[PDB]
């Protein structure tokens, strides 16, 4: 449990400008950095400063767009997505329209993933996917959601948004891990779980999901990240802070 909880806390995207001036401090932990805070993109200049002036520029600066609510506008999407990029993201993190896919229209996904994916790989940022597993609910829509949002060259796909009453499950985890599995996309796509991991026993039961699909080298910080309320709390606890 010391050795899943070090190296989950090693995989946590961590979660007014003095807020986030203190989320930075806590991601530097006595026992290593996070892999990434997140931030509104608001945030992100002041993150950055803080980062760079406590000596941990490698924590890279994740951030939201289209941000909970999923929709399927791709022009406001790209220009928050290009806003979050022009701020100074390192990762951006937008909402899939998973209500348009719940209506049957697969394309507008696929169109508005693609196109904030070709803003963030002309600038060198990474692209994750909240495809929001606890409203899709059907192991068939959370394939298709992962599925399309891998084609249109998402870097990760992720859970949630923890603003919905059902976030990550260990089910909904395992569905997307294996369709990055199946379509052999493992080197290219990362997974993110968001809520449902409130412990250190927790975390270890999902990067389990991983080392058994993949094998327990797979997940590094650009293949695997968690975010929960309490989470690096309940690490810091296992690992004796």
């Amino acid at each position: 449990l010391k050795a899943s909880s070090l190296r989950a806390l090693k995989l946590m995207d961590l979660s007014t400008d003095e807020k986030v001036i203190a989320l930075c401090h806590q991601a530097k932990t006595p026992v290593g950095n996070t892999a990434a805070i997140s931030v509104y993109p608001r945030s992100i200049p002041i993150a950055r400063k803080t980062l760079k002036e406590q000596g941990t520029p490698e924590i890279r600066i994740a951030t939201v767009t289209n941000f909970p609510h999923g929709n399927d506008d791709i022009e406001i999407a790209l220009a928050e997505t290009r806003a979050a990029i022009a701020y100074g993201a390192d990762e951006v993190d937008v909402v899939f329209p998973y209500r348009a896919l719940m209506a049957g229209n697969e394309q507008v996904g696929f169109d508005l993933v693609k196109a904030c994916k070709e803003a963030c790989a002309a600038a060198n940022v990474l692209l994750k996917v909240i495809i929001e597993t606890g409203e899709l609910k059907d192991e068939a829509l959370i394939r298709k959601a992962s599925e399309i949002s891998i084609k249109a060259g998402a870097d990760f796909i992720k859970t949630s948004t923890g603003r919905v009453a059902v976030n990550a499950t260990p089910e909904s985890a395992r569905i997307m891990m294996e369709v990055i599995r199946d379509m052999g996309v493992e080197k290219s796509v990362g997974f993110k779980v968001t809520g449902g991991v409130s412990t250190a026993e927790d975390a270890q039961k999902y990067l389990a999901i991983a080392d058994e699909l993949f094998g327990a080298d797979w997940a590094d910080a650009r293949h695997y990240r968690f975010s929960a309320s309490g989470l690096l709390a309940s690490l810091l606890k296992a690992l004796g802070h």
